[PDB]
């Protein structure tokens, strides 16, 4: 079936392309299997390792982490599953939220040319959507002085294997997606967006708003704690928070699950 469309990654090739002069990535490893790539890089940092510019890719992930204590499902070689380490202590804590949004933007731009149906872009905070389905999910976790950015991108992953609301490049029409080429594109896009975030480049916010599916749409936001708030998304502030219009009132949300309404 789709197993024939899932060749292994080439670690040697990825290292040659992404490690060296002109690139900020210092280390890249491809593991056959792990519990969570995010947990692994957090564990390295917890033992005193400098994980800035360190890339960890897993062919398979058995205990993936989602946001708010949720999970992330995967089968072998069906996704691009990676985590990167980013030094953030040199940047004001108020702006750390934008690092998360920058990652989603990079993932989208890396695969966008391959895909162009309706509802294709970014859902606040870190959802890469295409044709209404979730193509990629991003998780950012703090381990001072670092932030670990995790990316789960469905390449050939069937929705029936992971989640009914999911989608993949293959299910979007991409017959033979090359994970080696896509992973390379993703990490080069990611490096650029991280640099932009670090230097507070205005283009980062401008580019995000251009790909936003949430801004200008009627939304139901499910807040931490179980409360729901219905309004219209208007903008993103300087902290990466979602600005909602609720009957003329402004409600700023730092975290929550967004559902685009009719
Ligand atoms: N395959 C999948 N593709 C679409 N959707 C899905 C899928 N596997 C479940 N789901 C569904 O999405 C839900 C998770 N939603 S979420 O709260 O916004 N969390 C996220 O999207 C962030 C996920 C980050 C995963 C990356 S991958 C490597 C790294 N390590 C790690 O443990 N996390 C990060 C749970 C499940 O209902």
């Amino acid at each position: 079936d789709r197993d024939r469309l899932r060749p292994p990654l080439d670690e040697r090739s990825l290292r040659d392309q992404l490690i060296g002069a002109g690139s900020g990535w210092r280390q890249l490893d491809v593991v056959a299997q792990t519990g969570s790539t995010n947990a692994d890089l957090l564990a390295r940092a917890a033992s005193g390792a400098d994980i800035d510019g360190v890339v960890l890719i897993a062919e398979h992930q058995t205990a993936g982490r989602g946001r708010h204590g949720r999970g992330w499902a995967a089968t072998a070689r069906a996704q691009i599953i990676l985590s990167v380490g980013v030094r953030v202590v040199d940047v004001p804590v108020q702006a750390w939220g934008w690092l998360s949004l920058a990652a989603g933007l990079a993932v989208l731009d890396s695969v966008a040319p391959l895909i162009p149906p309706a509802e294709t872009g970014l859902k606040w905070p870190n959802d890469v959507l295409a044709r209404g389905g979730k193509l990629a999910g991003i998780l950012a976790e703090v381990a001072q002085p670092f932030v670990v950015l995790g990316v789960g991108l469905n390449v050939t992953q069937a929705p029936e294997e992971v989640d009914p609301d999911a989608t993949s490049l293959l299910d979007l029409g991409v017959a033979a997606p090359d994970r080696n080429r896509i992973a390379s594109r993703l990490l080069r896009e990611l490096e650029a967006r991280i640099i932009q975030w670090r230097n507070a480049n205005p283009q980062l916010a401008a580019d995000y708003r251009a790909r936003s599916l949430t801004i200008g749409s009627r939304v139901r936001v499910e807040l931490p704690g179980g409360q729901d708030v219905v309004g219209i998304a208007r903008d993103i502030d300087d902290q990466g928070r979602l600005c909602l219009d609720v009957g003329g009132r402004t409600v700023v949300v730092s975290a929550g699950d967004v559902v685009h309404l009719r």
